[PDB]
Parts: C-alpha cells; structure tokens; sequence
C-alpha cells in the first residue's frame, strides 16, 4: 500500500 517501491517505479519523488 503506497509502498516506497511502488513510488520507486512511478519515480514520483520516492
């Protein structure tokens, strides 16, 4: 859930 790895792929200021 909204994990850092998910934001990593999104490259949205992970």
């Amino acid at each position: 859930w909204l994990r850092r790895i998910k934001a990593w792929l999104r490259r949205i200021k992970a």
